[PDB]
């Protein structure tokens, strides 16, 4: 029993874009930019518009770096997370009532106001490699326990 999720990471070879949510699951927290896949869309059209509705930018190729998901205790919906990376946009990052992107630094990237499993696959992701991962979580802060590896396809 798991819902399909999106996430995606501008990677440009010096800096990623992240974004500050300001409201719902994940507020106060920098992370990448997705959300729901819709009923009739595919996986990659969902990151595409998610990206769009949440950083303003327009998105061509993107292309598959992982596949995470995660468990809340007491929850039982799973998050079959699919993500994705782009190097290639368009259009110049917005701030909305929902959402503040803003451009990091490799050597900057800020973990410690980051979801906590970012710091486990983000070092992948830096390395162009791919991966599949599941993490539980007790609340929003708490890793109870992990799986990560490597994987040719994702």
């Amino acid at each position: 029993a798991s819902r399909l999720y999106t996430l995606v990471l501008v990677l440009q070879p010096q800096r990623v874009l992240l974004g500050m949510k300001k409201r719902g699951f994940g507020a106060g927290r920098w992370a990448g930019f997705g959300g729901k896949v819709q009923e009739g869309e595919t996986i990659e059209d969902g990151a595409r518009r998610e990206l769009q509705e949440e950083s303003g930018l327009t998105v061509d190729a993107l292309h598959k770096v992982g596949q995470i998901v995660f468990e809340f205790v007491g929850e039982p919906e799973l998050m079959d997370v699919h993500v994705f990376c782009t190097d290639s946009i368009q259009g110049t990052p917005v701030e909305s009532d929902e959402m503040r992107p803003c451009w990091f630094q490799l050597d900057q990237i800020p973990f410690k106001d980051m979801w906590p499993d970012d710091s486990y696959w983000f070092p992948l992701l830096l390395q162009k490699k791919k991966f599949h991962g599941y993490f539980k979580f007790q609340g929003q802060d708490t890793i109870l326990d992990y799986t990560l590896r490597e994987v040719d396809t994702v």
